[PDB]
């Protein structure tokens, strides 16, 4: 009925990387508790917020379908409220920056003690046992690290960052397998186990296939696929031309295919004054018949200086060229409805705005309405898993201590013990 | 001891998105056997080959842990084969694009009559039901219909790609979470599930933060921690400044921050001849003080215009261009040690190279040597979560057909029938 029906997860998580975890194990149908500091609770309720002494957006499409308890762990009553919580929870989650639970007494050797059941998951920068273990890491430092800022972006600019959350909540997304894979073991072997993420290895995952190219590069000395293998072509920001006789490290190949077989980012009509009216066009090698009827080049469909993947690198940006000039005066839409009609993969650059509307995005579940009648409404991506055994049910994102007594009544606490908490500052 | 110990996994899939979650399967344990093509197999073992008649490391780097074993599909006798494989299944994982399976005889309705166990995950371009679910779409085309590409590189640029597998790997990145999630309701219900993840959506959810920034743009028309918002820092391509007053959907920010915590990518010594030759640095809030020192400004502790968020986002630029000064004579490794000296969130552009020889990333099992006796050995990524209680063991990539005897035998059959297979060319 819903996969994580039944599964409490006592979530101290804060910023983006571990709540995006929770949240989606909530989405699932977790029942997540979300454990936040006394006062202010997680950071990102002020952080760009909307509306004053409003929580922010930041915080509410990361923090549906959770509660909210406050809790001063560094006291003796808290800890000992742990104790209790620890010991009803199947998975504790945590992105704390190292040793720091470890510090407040719960060690994983304790907490087995404490729960033999229960899982334990952290998101670090780096894994445990790399020299940099210890470094201090947010988004597009771990992006940094993982190899996506330097392949990403163009030959003759910086590295350049990625507006996909390469390193928060993709390490977050890596943390949910991990947790689940733990949640399959313990079937079979009645234990808890512990589980990190690091930032680092999760960008680096998806950064595999330039990992493919560094050993091809270094094996062959050329990459025959990207833009500065083509003479000629690609120049340094004085005007010197650009190759593969000096290049021993994979390069920024600008808006080259990557994985995708090659292809490119073409104007469609209307992008000097539209940033987002571009289409991405791909020419995989056994689409090059369909490609030569589209662009009304049959000439193109024998020569071999064309109709092989080899013959094309001598020229393949001036193949790009020539094929952005039949765009010229459709929009991305109109090309892309074009391009369908011969089945070759091209699509457009939807902007943001375009996504936030979309008719289709809300149908299917993946952009949805959240119902907050304290905050107003909101937008929030929902879960890009779809299953034909159940639909998750999102609601809104916890207000700080929201739902701190009705924690404690589940846990067995008389209405005194609880007045108790609030005056000695422990809730 | 191994998450997916019999877990035994019908994989049908191809190329990047499909094989990514197979094999990261097969890492934590599973059974896994990819059904290929007759004569070819998965294109990945022919396109960007290092050494002739020799498997990719694109095919090897997402084939290890499998077994081949090659199949008509179109054949009396291959469907034979694969109903009595499918109730061996546990999990039937593909990425054939629409309608393909329901088009070879297996519907969702008849492999439920087959096997009411087995779980079919799926890799799609867009969601079932939406208007572009029959579009075809490779790694970037997803990156621009999900939200990336639009909100990646530079105001004075086009939409760019990630170097990072957004649309592949990322997708069967998310496919595994639907995969695991389903295994974990079938211990609960005894029954498999349908679950699909669209490229589209995989990107999407790592986009969220931008959709966080369309609605704060949607209800504010600002959003001041963009380079656009501080005055007269950005143009567009022909010598006219920018700001807010004219962007409706969340713009392309350069290397900003992504968060509610500024930073940029900064230049180190000799960038201008080493492309990876850069720094991040991020001004976390409650910092300010330490990264004054480090810089030897302290006029800026108690300058308002300075020792705020509020004070600082109209002159972010300026501050980000002076730190800049104080690292054009020192490296990387070198501007990051100064930084950690203060626990300043700072880091460097990691190449490829650098990573690929990294002794850190292989003592962790992060960068991993594959012991590969018939190609040579190769590097791969290996598993991003670590656990107290196993290690995975990584085994290289399948020679095409390599185990289809073997696996004929483990259903059953009889080697005179197998030998007519082979003859009957359905093997
Ligand atoms: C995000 C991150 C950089 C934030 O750093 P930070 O502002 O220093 O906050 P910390 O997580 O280190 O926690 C602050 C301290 O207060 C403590 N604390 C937090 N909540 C508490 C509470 N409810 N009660 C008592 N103590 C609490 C912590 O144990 C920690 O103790 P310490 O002084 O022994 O180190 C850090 O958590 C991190 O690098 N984690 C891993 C990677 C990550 O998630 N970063 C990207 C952000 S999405």
């Amino acid at each position: 009925t819903k996969p994580l029906d039944g599964i409490n997860v006592l979530d101290f998580t804060h910023v983006q990387a571990g709540p995006a975890c929770t949240q989606m194990m909530g989405f699932l149908g977790a029942n997540v508790i979300k454990i936040e500091r006394r006062g202010s609770g997680d950071m990102t309720r002020g952080w760009l917020q909307d509306k004053p002494n409003v929580d922010s957006l930041y915080f509410t499409m990361f923090n549906c379908n959770k509660r909210s308890i406050e809790l001063d762990m560094k006291t003796p009553e808290g800890k000992e409220l742990l104790e209790q919580m620890i010991k009803k929870a199947d998975v504790m989650v945590e992105n704390f920056g190292p040793g720091a639970l470890d510090r407040m007494g719960f060690t994983w050797e304790y907490i087995q003690e404490l729960n033999p059941r229960v899982i334990l998951a952290s998101v670090k920068g780096y894994a445990e046992g790399h020299a940099n273990e210890h470094l201090k890491v947010y988004e597009n430092v771990a992006q940094c690290s993982g190899g996506a800022a330097a392949t990403t972006g163009f030959w003759d600019g910086p590295p350049t960052v990625s507006g996909a959350a390469l390193g928060d909540s993709n390490s977050g997304m890596h943390l949910m397998i991990g947790i689940l894979a733990a949640l399959e073991i313990r079937h079979k072997t009645g234990r808890g186990q512990k589980v990190a993420v690091a930032m680092q290895d999760a960008v680096l995952n998806l950064v595999r296939i330039k990992l493919r190219d560094q050993q091809r590069l270094e094996r062959t000395g050329i990459l025959a696929e990207y833009p500065q293998a083509q003479p000629n072509f690609a120049f340094d920001r004085d005007g010197n031309p650009l190759s593969f006789d000096n290049i021993t490290s994979v390069p920024r190949g600008g808006n080259a295919g990557g994985g995708g077989q090659p292809g490119w980012m073409l104007k469609c009509k209307g992008w000097e004054t539209d940033a987002d009216s571009y289409v991405y066009f791909t020419i995989a090698a056994n689409m090059w018949p369909q490609i030569c009827d589209m662009i009304d080049k049959p000439e193109w469909k024998d020569d071999p200086a064309y109709n092989t993947f080899e013959g094309r690198v001598d020229k393949l940006m001036d193949i790009f060229s020539f094929i952005e000039t039949k765009f010229a005066d459709k929009d991305k839409f109109e090309v892309t409805e074009w391009a369908a009609q011969y089945g070759i993969p091209c699509g457009p650059v939807m902007s943001m705005k375009e996504l936030a509307h979309d008719p289709s995005l809300q149908k299917v579940g993946t952009v949805v309405e959240v119902v907050d009648e304290i905050r107003g409404n909101h937008l929030t991506v929902g879960a890009p898993f779809k299953f034909s055994g159940f639909q998750p049910e999102i609601t809104r994102a916890p207000l700080l201590g929201e739902h701190t007594d009705e924690v404690l009544k589940e846990l067995g606490l008389d209405d005194a013990k609880i007045k108790e908490l609030h005056a000695k500052q422990v809730v």
